[PDB]
């Protein structure tokens, strides 16, 4: 019967499917019912600023002025700086800012406000990131464990001055979690979103975004710690490497748990149905 | 002792630790080689540009050039890129963790909801890429039955066909994930043959710089494309799941076999050393 149970895991996967398409086209119309406006009102002030010199300067082709843009953005993508009052300009491929490239490729941040250029920027990456990606997954995995067992000491203690009359076994480990939740919390959310509102001049919110986009993996790139130049102590930048190192492997448990509670109440909706069926008025 | 396991496991980590700021270090050398010069040329040439639209159009001020350029800075921080199926792609980099970043909320709702969409929507993700990466293992492992016996009745038995397998499994992979789609890309987007193959890399394994995008350039898409995509992206992070986790262990392997000859390499000093 080793096709009994492929037969069953399939029907499991295409279920997870199906809920994953509905899970993209529920979240697909909640941002653009919150971007789609800004948006708008964001296309049609810019077309205000347009013409306020498209017809300002008629002295300019006026087909090369969007022409003159494109060689803008197409040439911002690297970073520049086309001013004349800052012709000097710092680099962004020097010894700190491609040592922070390669870790955001074998961390699979990806930021992307600098990117490799060069066709062999571009071969050498392809292999840093082959090889760097597995090696970095050893390492976030000692890093996960120490800090795992770090834990392991702090509740042996906290799971022992709790111990009154009526305890039990299972119960307690809610205690446990949720501890997990607040302290964690604190040190690798909390904690360092104050630094970046603070050090980067961001927001309460953009602090908080920044640190689960970046900490998530996802890395937008919208918002990046020391993107800007604007002094960097560089007790900074060090300190927010080892936030990464052990950030990453802070939400790597919690994504992990979050999945475990969507096994359950996908263990207690599967069964909630077969009660509803079961009963079904009366 | 708990605390002499517990020492034996901070010097592992200590060592991979070394291993890794050793490899950021070379990454960070070879990357500055690579691209610190065109970074030289494109300052230098965007510069001429400047001016070279002062000289050529004398209509445009000095002063006024300024005031363009912090328009067109701003514009990078807005871009429809909200539609109907920009917001389901984005939704996609969200979930997969991808995030090519070429679109991102602005909103301050939009990036508190990106946030919970995240934290629920990248474990749900994870649910259906395990169980494509499931079957995907299953379909190839009816391919090797069928591989694993023409051959094995005759020359060289095992213990070296299991090293010819994950070449068959390497072999197609990058074939039906890697080289075919990069072939797609090159014809309907107009990405050269090395953008294509860099794009589906930086792409399946979720890196997602963002500088390319496929899709994203404005261009008439046969109504067939994005969805194909969909599908290559949910079965190529699966491809690369299990590759990268290959690569993950040959290194377990090669680790081994470096910190041993380490210590024959010591040990031939130890003998031949003792040798007065
Ligand atoms: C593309 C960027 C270049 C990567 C350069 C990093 C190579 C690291 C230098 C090799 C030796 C590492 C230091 C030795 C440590 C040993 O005491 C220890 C056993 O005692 N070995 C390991 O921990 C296990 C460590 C084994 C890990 C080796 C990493 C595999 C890299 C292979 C790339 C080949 C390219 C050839 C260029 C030289
Ligand atoms: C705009 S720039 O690129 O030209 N300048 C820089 C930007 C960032 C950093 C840096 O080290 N930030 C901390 C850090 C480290 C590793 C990882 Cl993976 C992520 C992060 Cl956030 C340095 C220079
Ligand atoms: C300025 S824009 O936002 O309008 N540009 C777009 C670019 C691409 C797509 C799209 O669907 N691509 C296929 C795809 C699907 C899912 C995932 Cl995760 C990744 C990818 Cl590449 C849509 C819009
Ligand atoms: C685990 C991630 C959950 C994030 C919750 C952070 C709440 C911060 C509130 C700031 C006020
Ligand atoms: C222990 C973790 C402390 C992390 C603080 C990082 C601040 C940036
Ligand atoms: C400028 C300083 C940026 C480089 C910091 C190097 C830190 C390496 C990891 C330390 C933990
Ligand atoms: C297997 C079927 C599981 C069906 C329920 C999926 C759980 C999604 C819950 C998201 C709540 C917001
Ligand atoms: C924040 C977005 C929430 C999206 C959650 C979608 C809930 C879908 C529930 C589907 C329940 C299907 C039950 C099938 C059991 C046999
Ligand atoms: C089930 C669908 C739930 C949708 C929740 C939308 C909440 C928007 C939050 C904006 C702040
Ligand atoms: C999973 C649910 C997580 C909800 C956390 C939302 C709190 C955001 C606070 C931003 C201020
Ligand atoms: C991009 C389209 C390539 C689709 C690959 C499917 C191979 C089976
Ligand atoms: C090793 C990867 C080689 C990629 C070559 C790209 C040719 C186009
Ligand atoms: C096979 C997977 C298909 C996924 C359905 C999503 C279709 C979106 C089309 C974008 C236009
Ligand atoms: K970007
Ligand atoms: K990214
Ligand atoms: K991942
Ligand atoms: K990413
Ligand atoms: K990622
Ligand atoms: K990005």
């Amino acid at each position: 019967s080793d096709s009994a149970i492929n037969v069953m895991k399939w029907k499991t996967v295409s279920t997870i499917f199906l809920v994953v398409v509905l899970y993209l086209i529920i979240g697909a119309t909640v941002f653009k019912a919150l971007e789609q406006p800004q948006e708008i009102s964001q296309r049609t002030t810019i077309v205000i600023q347009r013409e306020k010199f498209l017809r300002a300067h008629p002295c300019v082709s006026d087909q090369e002025l969007d022409e003159l843009i494109q060689q803008i953005v197409a040439a911002i993508n690297a970073g520049i700086i086309p001013l004349g009052a800052s012709s000097n300009q710092v680099s962004h491929w020097d010894l700190g800012s491609s040592f922070f490239f390669a870790g955001t490729v074998i961390t699979t941040i990806g930021f992307g406000n600098i990117s490799p250029r060069t066709e062999g920027g571009k071969i050498f990456c392809i292999i840093y990131a082959l090889l760097g990606i597995p090696l970095f997954g050893f390492l976030l995995a000692g890093v996960g464990d120490q800090l795992g067992t770090i834990f392991g000491k702090g509740i042996a203690k906290v799971e022992d001055t709790f111990i009154k009359w009526n305890v039990s076994q299972t119960k307690i480990r809610i205690i446990s979690t949720i501890i997990f939740i607040l302290f964690g919390c604190v040190l690798f959310v909390a904690l360092p979103a104050v630094i970046f509102k603070h050090i980067e001049g961001w927001s309460a919110l953009d602090a908080i975004y920044f640190v689960v986009i970046t900490l998530t993996t996802i890395g937008f790139g919208d918002y990046v710690a020391g993107g800007s130049d604007i002094e960097y102590l560089d007790f900074y930048k060090p300190v927010v490497w080892f936030w990464i190192l052990v950030g990453l492997a802070y939400f790597a448990a919690v994504l992990s748990m979050i999945g475990d509670w969507l096994r359950v109440i996908a263990k207690k909706t599967k069964e909630a149905v077969g009660e509803f069926r079961a009963h079904a008025a009366e």
